[PDB]
Order: structure tokens, then sequence, then C-alpha cells
């Protein structure tokens, strides 16, 4: 019904997954990475305990690194 900063970033990064197969590497590029912005966003403003930091931070961390490897992926192609 309403749309908020953690249910962003679980979408953004399920729009990346899907691209990526349909040879969209650049699309997936800006789609992680854009999830990540909402995934820290969500932790300074909208802190939690230690199990949802720890847990949206090693989310955040993951996909920080495969965006990163989209990127070499399609500049090296």
């Amino acid at each position: 019904m309403t749309t908020s900063t953690l249910q962003k970033a679980i979408d953004l990064v399920t729009k990346a997954t899907e691209e990526d197969k349909a040879k969209n590497y650049e699309e997936a590029l800006r789609l992680y990475q854009h999830a990540v912005e909402y995934f820290l966003h969500a932790i300074k403003y909208e802190a939690h305990s230690d199990k949802a930091k720890e847990s949206i931070r090693a989310k955040c961390v993951q996909y920080l690194d495969r965006a990163e490897k989209l990127k070499d992926y399609l500049r090296s192609k």
C-alpha cells in the first residue's frame, strides 16, 4: 500500500537481478547502486536493534560488491 525506504531497496535489487539476465548490465548498475543508497539511509535515519542493523549492513555491503562487478563487466565489453 505505502512505499517505504526499506521497501524500495528490496524492489531495487529485484529489478537489477532480473535485468542482469536480460543483458541489461548497464541498468543493473544503476538499480543495484540505488538500492544500496536506500539501505544505508534506512540505517542512519531508521536505526533498529543490532539484529536489523547488522542484517541491513550486510545486505548493502553485499550488493555494493556485486554492483562493482557489473560495471567492470560492461566497461570491459
